[PDB]
């Protein structure tokens, strides 16, 4: 029962290593691992801050291209939970080190591929603190 | 090797999220809470806030407004992986302002039923 399989501590660690390896490819913008690290379906995709991406080649593409300033940012709170084995969800809150009146969300949903973890699904958004 | 849209799983999980997205547009509280995941670990990034637990989730719901308009769908990715796990994934336009509204849900099969345990919408403004 999946229930009693939530954050199996093995299957935690190793979600949060590769969320680990997210982040810091994030910040030096290595495309290859922020790539490498999202599952290369047509079905994946990507609700950035400024656009909608469908599919893991329209995603690649556009990090292909992206600006690699004003990347760096906080980390406000963290939660990763496993379920099972093969599935997680990965959330955080953020702060750029730049933009002082917006809190960044950013989402991913993690899938156990035969190739490893993978983000099946993302979200990254800013709203207004109070 | 989890096997993706499983036909049966696929229209399950589709039928959830439509009763969630018409107790949306009705304000049927109790039927957005029941569909999230009954946990601490539960977690809704909204349109203006970020809650932490089904607690302070249904605490939310209860006591906001009848306030959620309707929307105009864009394009709707509902993937299915084995039998037990979802992603939903909306972009939308409220029939209001010029933004594009996008909401991403995350579902798993629990004992009872198919639950959001996470979830994140947010507005954004995109050219035309």
């Amino acid at each position: 029962m999946l229930e009693m399989q939530i954050n199996l501590p093995e299957v935690h660690a190793e979600v949060t290593a590769q969320f680990v390896r997210y982040e810091k490819a994030l910040t030096s913008n290595d495309t290859a691992v922020l790539n490498e690290l999202f599952w290369n379906s047509p079905q994946t995709l990507r609700y950035g801050a400024t656009e909608n991406l469908y599919g893991y080649e329209a995603i690649a593409g556009f990090r292909a291209t992206r600006s690699p300033n004003n990347l760096e940012r906080e980390i406000v709170r963290t939660v990763i939970t496993t379920y099972g084995h093969d599935f997680a969800t990965a959330n955080i809150e953020f702060r750029r080190l730049s933009h002082s009146q917006l809190t960044g969300r950013q989402s991913q949903t993690w899938m156990r591929t035969s190739q490893g973890w993978r983000v099946v699904a993302a979200h990254v958004s800013l709203i207004a603190l109070p």
